[PDB]
């Protein structure tokens, strides 16, 4: 039994209670943190690639600019960043160099008609095939998306490192963690663990029940079944998660929609560092084939990522089997470089990682979203960085998180 | 996503079975393919570096098939010491003796629960704390019969000397039984078996010629694959959450399960040295039931069935109070002041929700009478509970589905 509990330990639901920890109203409440998972962080997944290198499974970057907020929390838990190299193309294509002016050229239109979908606005302007290309050429599959407005497109275009130059955002500086993002989801854990928070991780909350208070089904993932019972409930999972649970979200809660599509990176470590023979080190390549954004750490190790059908393109081919997948990987590669695929060698080790659920948001809206929700009847509070102005950056988790905890402080009443 | 051949489950059973086929001449060529829910093939049997969180022993008196894969992969053994209770408490003193006379009983109510049968020739009570000094709780239920609970006694080394067994003799791998599973692997692999492990089997469907599975990955990735013959290599649990009319539409026995747990620890000293505890097992009435000292190197308790809940309720509520019982439990198994046993250094455990499955009584392995789908589990076969089980249920559903080819 607890006074709070929290589902969800993400850098939402460890940062929601870390606030609920460090207020006076919350002495003497017992404070417990479930997660389906066996370690915290959610989309913030660090790892150790084959000894050599530490790399971002999920979340990989901030900028100090756009995120103020994460950037105040790394210095607080004193993590150490570094610079994060890939905010400019430095082999553009002939439809790169013409980017800047032809998304410059198009912004006033959006006046007329930018919430239609950014490939129909583009399309509308220079026909299809011509936005096609262009669109394409900016590696973020989620801009062919029909959810995606125009004016949403240009927003997620300038906050973008790799393509913040198009509308003119390259003062925008990024950052990576030297040792990851898990230094800081363990250094907040290790926070609100010493103030008292119990964790129990590796259980999924299958239900929530009102009398009082509430009573939760989970299931651990070894098939241990618990009921736990709690006066106050925030659950700090993404508008998927809300949806599988007997809550009735959206409806109940806020009745906006949301959207969702899935991610794919995968990292390549290579007994030598053949990029650096060609310059490539510490750059970023957008190609149009289905490794779609290619980036070349130091002389470490490559990795590419994409969204949305191509992260489902790549989750197939693994599904296949490792060897046509690392094929198909040496094949672009070659595609991309303009140069012969037997040039290319074969990794040494590699890691990949698909997200079924990379990024969640709210869909275009004229209703202001709160950012975070409460349910009409229960009082149960809802998180996540889906409900603010930066879903798919662990900023709008740290927001989302600031005004759950002011909510259920609130409830305390 | 297609096969010739699709064997669902990783463990020693569907690992054998791959074996098997792909020694066949009748397979030469034949594209085969394999599934697990986890990302590591073995099942129940689980080592880390070493000890085993799931199977643990084995005896070449029960075990040949499990002894000749041992010796053919060039697996290390180590002696299992712990093969007689060195501190027998009054009661276990007298259980020799008494089972044996209650053996002749089992022809007239052999039939009847472990439980029933004691209590009718010893009284409720008497029957309780008999059975209890056994360690296995199992032997507690009302799906195990005495005829049944005699087999268990005399296969399981802590007690097997109550029957006259004295004789079997146990060992375990030198580097952990997942060795034999990484052998097996890698040979099914070179032979051309492709894995896809992190799958769960959610539904299959007999599609005309063959069947067309539904799977589901570890992170939602959704799957069909088509396969001209099937072999379900998990248990009954697992097949009854599938859509295949099991049981019913296959053997038509009935299934048991019961869990179990397994919880280990290491210290700064090997302080149990003091009490000539070293390579000994006590049982106790205690929640730990059955606690074993391994050289001078950990401890380990091993539990089943509400003990084994019991374990897993304790590591739900937190580590400290998990700790805590152990160390009180401990302390009252040795009869010793709490503050003797000291503090582990790290420690790990295992439940297993359906830790053993077993028929309540055959073939070895069976078939779906319309489909043709063949299921494969050492709950199938006289050795239900064990390795050798799993091995035997492999060579018959190798040779039924080499048949069906
Ligand atoms: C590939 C990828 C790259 C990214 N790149 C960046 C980047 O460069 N910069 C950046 O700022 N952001 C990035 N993000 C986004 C960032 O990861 C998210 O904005 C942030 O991590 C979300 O935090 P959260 O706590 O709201 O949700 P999540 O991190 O999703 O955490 C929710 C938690 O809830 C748990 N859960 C869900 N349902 C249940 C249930 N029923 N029971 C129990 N537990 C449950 C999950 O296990 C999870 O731990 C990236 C994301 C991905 C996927
Ligand atoms: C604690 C413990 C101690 C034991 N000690 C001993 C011992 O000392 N000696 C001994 O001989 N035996 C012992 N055993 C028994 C032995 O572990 C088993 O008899 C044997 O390993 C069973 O092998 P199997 O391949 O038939 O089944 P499992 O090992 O249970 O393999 C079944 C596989 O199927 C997979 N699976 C299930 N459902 C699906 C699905 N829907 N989709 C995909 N995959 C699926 C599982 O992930 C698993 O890998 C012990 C067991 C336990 C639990």
């Amino acid at each position: 039994s607890s006074d709070i509990c929290i589902v969800g330990a993400g850098i939402s639901g460890l940062t929601c209670a870390s606030h609920l920890l460090d207020s006076p109203a919350c002495r003497g409440l017992s404070l417990r943190i479930f997660d389906m998972q066996q370690e915290a962080g959610g989309r913030i997944r660090s790892k150790m690639l084959d000894g050599k290198a530490s790399i971002e499974l999920g979340a990989g970057r901030y900028s100090p600019q756009l995120h103020p907020h994460f950037q105040s929390a790394m210095q607080h838990y004193s993590q150490k960043s570094e610079v994060y190299p890939f905010t400019q193309l430095k082999f553009k294509s002939h439809v790169q160099q013409k980017l800047k002016r032809a998304m410059n050229e198009l912004s006033p239109r959006l006046k007329e008609h930018g919430k239609e979908s950014f490939l129909q606005f583009v399309s509308r302007y220079q026909g299809h095939d011509s936005a096609v290309g262009m669109i394409r050429s900016m590696g973020y599959d989620a801009l062919f998306l029909p959810d995606i407005s125009a004016e949403m497109a240009y927003d997620i275009v300038g906050k973008h490192p790799e393509i913040q130059s198009v509308t003119d955002n390259d003062a925008n500086q990024w950052f990576a963690a030297e040792t990851g993002f898990a230094g800081l989801i363990q250094g907040i854990k290790a926070k609100v663990k010493a103030a008292g928070a119990r964790f129990s991780l590796g259980y999924r909350l299958l239900s929530v029940r009102t009398g009082d208070g509430y009573l939760l089904q989970l299931a651990g993932d070894d098939g241990w079944k618990l009921e736990h019972r709690t006066r106050h409930l925030i659950l700090a999972i993404p508008p998927s998660a809300m949806a599988g649970l007997n809550v009735d979200f959206p409806e109940a809660w806020s009745g906006a929609r949301y959207g969702s599509l899935p991610l794919f990176k995968g990292f390549l470590t290579y007994g030598e560092p053949w990029w650096l023979d060609y310059k490539l080190d510490d750059q970023v390549l957008i190609v149009d084939n289905p490794l779609r954004k290619i980036y070349f750490k130091g002389d470490k190790y490559l990795f590419f990522y994409t969204d949305s059908e191509m992260a489902n393109y790549w989750r197939g081919c693994v599904a296949e089997g490792e060897d046509g997948y690392l094929e198909q990987i040496r094949t672009h590669l070659a595609s991309a470089l303009g140069i012969v695929r037997e040039r290319i060698p074969q990794p040494l080790a590699h890691v990949h990682k698909y997200w079924a659920h990379g990024v969640e948001f709210c869909r275009d809206s004229d209703i202001d979203h709160p950012s975070a929700l409460s349910h009409r009847d229960s009082g149960i509070i809802a998180c996540s960085d889906a409900y603010t102005e930066h879903a798919g950056w662990m900023e709008g988790g740290l927001l989302s998180a600031r005004e759950a905890s002011r909510l259920l402080l609130q409830r305390i009443a």
